[PDB]
């Protein structure tokens, strides 16, 4: 067995580095299930040459919206589901990660099926914060997905490949995605389904 | 589609800024429905030239009470639900945002009806607090609703509008509110009636 | 009506100061009913020259105990409920604030009489963390309450009156208690008692 | 009885001390009962000069998983579980502290027994994050559990006594376990068996 954090505190990562140069996100987002889940996920990038710390991920949706009573929220922000609850929202970012939202009763998706997603104006902004550990001050880096760049039926290339010892990171498939058989029904439509 | 926030991550509102000018609440608070519930809702604006980083909004009510026990407190604070049980409360404050208080069962405007708000002995502290970007250090601003200036059955004139690509803000309707047919009963008041 | 918090939002309490004096806690811990709950409540003061921000208050109990398998865990800590799970843990410092922690299933103090508390061997710590606003850095400062230290059916002068527009405190007051008529039954006891 | 933390909020440890050390974790975790719960625990030391503030801990499982629509993920992390709903996991470090992760339905562990536990292909992560008080800064400890040194059927040997009016801490028995009757069955497979 390969250890990826040694006794010492170490990652064996991109063997040989000094653990100004942004943060990335994948440009795309994707849909797909996961263990029987419908989920969003997109991938959200490391710092090669430092770490980030109090990291943190949180998504907001801005859609406009009219409230039955008549009124029009324009660009309305609601949050979305990340891992606030369980504290998977607290990342620890050694390496690129996939990030989930669970596209539950809760989630803004919920209803939303695959031909119902291309008519939807809405947008997803995903914002990491932390603090960079060389630097010593806060960092936060956003990024955007609108509907036409989140992708129903895909998954994410995984980027990770283990050689001599360390673990190395195939950069060039971090926006890489494939397509996956994946039901075309919204969320909801398939928790319908599934409870006959 | 017009994105609110660019892949890189810089945002599309006021065209040509530098991303002391203080931050700015709502001079008034609001009281009307919102999708069926009854909501107190206020006003709080974004920073100019900069950016809000691990931006957090909370509020609290200053009220005196006397324990049933014959305690009496001067001034005692209990905190307004703004959003912490699910993250709504950790703002992206990239363009002037109307925070909400579902008003319920454990709000502490549960029994308050409309004729009987102006005789309430009450004062609504908002407490913004965020790292400011350029800077680095931590800010806070504050502010206060007392009775008199929070008004029942009125909404907010909304301030955005999308102009040329990007988007801009009518600061001189900030403030602005308009009345809204809303019902007088108190939020309590309102679901003892609609449970029959 | 007068104001505690202005619409700018500077405080009305002791005018004419610039918003090292250490902050202070009560020396002593009491313990009587509210709303018939029954509640462990220690006094934490303010920071007369400055701001205290993203302020919190968190409470450790101290306390040896032998785990039901044989295991002796020497001065074993347990968090003590004082606000977290609703935000009232995040305070509002512009005066001194009474710090209540209800005594319920969950405390450590649910099944400790009058009677039976001073044969206890414990010690709750008192943990404010803040950063000071003028300064920019973070503070902590912690206090202790032994047994012997808490006090059984006392309540807490209140410190606060309203003179000339700004509120003043009456400082001498601070560590003051009164005694009040409170069973001295044990929490659980005192549900035993009512649920029939 | 022989106070922990004095009033002014100094602690009696490691007399005469000044309140680059690296901060310790023990080398070893392990898994026994404590009230007739499974736990897994691993002892995170003390900063020798200096108080650690908004000082906390998590854990994170990285392992590879498959799922079940066939998609792989190296290297998978997930939250364990170790105060994170109560804040048991917002740690008072003032002396060498054992971190618990009660093994639970929601525990990674649940269904790993005594001898299914050197077959799993997994790792623990452990990472302490706080600012010490001295210097201002943010720290990051990072250590790491991999499966041949989580010992099943072990407690850690308490490094806590008191001579004199100060507490000392044995720092030779840090990393020291012991062997205790613990049952060899999976936690799943006790509650099980529990519940009839
Ligand atoms: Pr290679
Ligand atoms: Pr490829
Ligand atoms: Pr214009
Ligand atoms: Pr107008
Ligand atoms: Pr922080
Ligand atoms: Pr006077
Ligand atoms: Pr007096
Ligand atoms: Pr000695
Ligand atoms: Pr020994």
């Amino acid at each position: 067995i390969q250890r990826y954090v040694r006794k010492d505190g170490k990652c064996n990562v991109h063997h040989g580095n000094v653990r100004a140069e942004t943060l990335v996100f994948s440009t795309h987002a994707v849909i797909s299930m996961r263990d029987g889940k419908l989920c969003l996920m997109f991938r959200v990038g490391d710092l090669r040459n430092s770490h980030i710390v109090e990291a943190s991920i949180r998504a907001k949706l801005i859609k406009s919206k009219q409230t039955s009573e008549g009124e029009f929220i324009p660009l309305n922000q609601t949050d979305i589901n990340v891992g606030y609850y369980t504290g998977d929202d607290r990342l620890f970012l050694v390496s690129p990660l996939i990030i989930s939202h669970e596209i539950n009763q809760q989630s803004p998706f919920w209803e939303i099926s695959k031909a119902q997603l291309p008519k939807e104006e809405l947008e997803i902004v995903v914002i990491l914060e932390g603090m960079v550990e060389a630097t010593g001050m806060t960092c936060q880096a956003r990024s955007s997905y609108i509907t036409s760049e989140i992708l129903w039926g895909y998954r994410f290339t995984p980027v990770l490949t283990l050689e001599d010892g360390f673990y190395e990171v195939d950069y060039n498939s971090f926006h890489e995605t494939y397509e996956t058989s994946t039901p075309s029904l919204s969320a909801k439509e398939l928790a319908e389904l599934a409870n006959r």
